[PDB]
């Protein structure tokens, strides 16, 4: 029932998704991450796009997975004061891409 | 590893039933043993099971209130030795009234 353990699990979900143990996923959520946790969640993407709509950001992070395979992570969030991020959704998608 | 991975899937369902994860889906290809599959689903108030072309979808209901419930869908292929290849897990919120 712990919030830290909860954020650690979310980070692990993303890790497992990038490993392709979780092939694809989506989760609806309402939890507030410290910058350190948010950075841990997203890692080092090869590409990113960030779009703001009505006070909410949806970022799309792309990770080169394998030769034609790409992993894409969408994180929907609200930016809070003291550099906190209220995450509302996370979605992981596979895509075939030209090498 | 795989035992740790299966422990996480079980905990994802747990967090979903607690409503920390409001709703979710995961696409998967992993084989749970009988004990893991039992622990994953926990203690539903009712269950439904359907089969189409050798693929099973079980639907589990967990009552929250008079009107609200959590539903878990698990799609899987039964394997020898009481093992189950899970292909997707989906947690949704449902209500009695429109
Ligand atoms: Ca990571
Ligand atoms: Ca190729
Ligand atoms: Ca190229
Ligand atoms: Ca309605």
């Amino acid at each position: 029932g712990d919030t830290h353990e909860f954020h650690k699990l979310l980070i692990k979900v993303v890790d497992l998704f990038l490993e392709d143990r979780i092939k694809e996923f989506e989760m609806k959520l309402n939890t507030t991450l410290d910058e350190l946790e948010f950075e841990e969640l997203i890692g080092k993407p090869d590409s990113s796009n960030s779009a703001e709509n009505n006070g909410i950001f949806i970022d799309e992070y792309s990770y080169d997975a394998s030769e034609n395979a790409m992993k894409k992570l969408f994180v929907e969030y609200v930016r809070q004061p003291e550099f906190k991020y209220t995450v509302l959704s996370i979605k992981g998608v596979n895509d075939w891409v030209r090498e």
